[PDB]
């Protein structure tokens, strides 16, 4: 509260480490459904159904331009990618499986790096 603060957790490497994780996600063989924004002109249903589209390129641009205030808002956008994928794609499709695999991959890197 006022003039009463928990000890300062060192956040000075967070930007570098989120960039490393994101590089790892970009280079995973199963990243291909997630590298670019879904083409809203060419994919029926996507625009109406997926209220907040997100992809790795859009997270990379946000990251590079100071649009994440802290490491939790970065994790929220990464999970949004996978949550959108589950909303739109059957679990037993190539894209559906890709998204489960990538979520698992991310959550392990996240835990190992920060927790």
């Amino acid at each position: 509260s006022m003039s009463v603060k928990k000890p300062k957790r060192d956040d000075s490497k967070d930007l570098a480490l989120c960039s490393m994780i994101l590089t790892e996600m970009e280079t995973h063989e199963d990243a291909w459904p997630f590298l670019l924004p879904v083409n809203l002109k060419l994919v029926p249903g996507y625009k109406k159904v997926i209220k907040k589209p997100m992809d790795f390129s859009t997270i990379r641009e946000k990251l590079s331009s100071g649009q994440y205030p802290n490491l939790e808002t970065f994790a929220l956008d990464v999970r949004l990618v996978f949550d959108n994928c589950e909303t739109f794609n059957e679990d037993d499709s190539d894209i559906g499986r890709a998204g489960h695999n990538m979520r698992k991959y991310f959550e392990k890197k996240w835990t190992d790096t920060f927790k």
